[PDB]
């Protein structure tokens, strides 16, 4: 079978959506772990230099700071579209501070579901040109896998679009629902930018709690995956309740609530909604 590699849980789990089980496909990052900063096992290094096809999420979420797959692939000697491709090539993407510069793009992409989409139209590009056998399984597959995705993008479009003006405000710990913010029409405000050494300082709840007395949204939220004391704190001092955990750079265990990029989108935009209609 094919050998794929993706670097983490968000992109395997599409890949495995297009592809089931036609491959043989090995995950970088696990489930609940870090996919900016993250250190490669060997069974990682040993998987890359076998694979006939890897995939990436480009837009610096693992080139930038220590760029662990930077240096993965240049051990393993692997070509840029050739053996390893960015699945979010095609993506409208959008730039930390507004600066268009190479390096300077917002990696996480996936929160909206139109770019779920692409990565998926990506890697099934990917594996019918390695995999030409079963080309038609990967387009049949991508034709229900994205059908499904955009029924989601559309019913969550409509929640968002019905809640009252003066609540729509997304408050998280980082700055990593600028993608949501734009497909869905709900601004963002939170504590630290995306690759700010200092997180969670009372500098930066400070400001945060100054913005948000000035504003009617009844609810914030939280990632599963930072410290919440900084928006524990947040919530206090401004006396807005957390309505929820959110997901943002990992789908969920096996088994548990989110537990793929569909069900991690669907929980994340129904509680958005229901957090911000209160």
């Amino acid at each position: 079978k094919l050998k794929v590699v993706a670097t983490n849980s968000i992109i395997a789990d599409i890949t495995k959506n297009i592809a089931g089980d036609k491959i043989d496909l090995h995950s970088i990052v696990p489930i609940g772990q870090d996919p900016h900063e993250y250190e490669p096992l060997p069974e990682d290094v040993k998987k890359t230099s076998e694979a006939d096809l890897i995939f990436y999420n480009g837009i610096n979420l693992e080139t930038g700071g220590n760029a662990w797959f930077t240096k993965l692939v240049e051990n393993a000697k692997k070509t840029e579209n050739k053996d390893y491709f960015a699945v979010s090539d095609g993506v409208d993407v959008i730039y930390l501070e507004g600066q268009n510069e190479k390096g300077k793009e917002d990696p996480h992409a996936w929160l909206n579901l139109e770019n779920g989409i692409i990565f998926a139209k990506n890697i099934a590009k990917q594996l019918s040109a390695k995999d030409p056998n079963n080309k038609e399984f990967y387009e049949k597959n991508l034709k229900e896998y994205t059908d499904k995705l955009d029924k989601l993008d559309k019913e969550s479009k409509d929640k968002f679009n019905k809640i009252p003006a003066e609540k729509k405000l997304i408050v998280t710990s980082q700055g990593a629902f600028k993608y949501f913010s734009k497909a869905y029409g709900v601004p963002s405000a939170y504590i630290w930018e995306i690759n700010t050494e200092e997180e969670g300082t009372p500098e930066q709840i400070k400001t945060l709690v100054e913005k948000l007395r000035q504003t009617k949204v009844p609810s914030l939220f939280v990632e599963s995956s930072v410290d919440d004391r900084p928006m524990k704190t947040v919530s206090q001092d401004t006396n807005i309740p957390i309505y929820a955990q959110i997901f943002t750079d990992s789908i969920a265990e096996q088994g548990k609530e989110g537990d793929s990029y569909y069900s991690m989108m669907k929980y994340n935009l129904d509680k958005i909604a229901e957090g911000l209609a209160k």
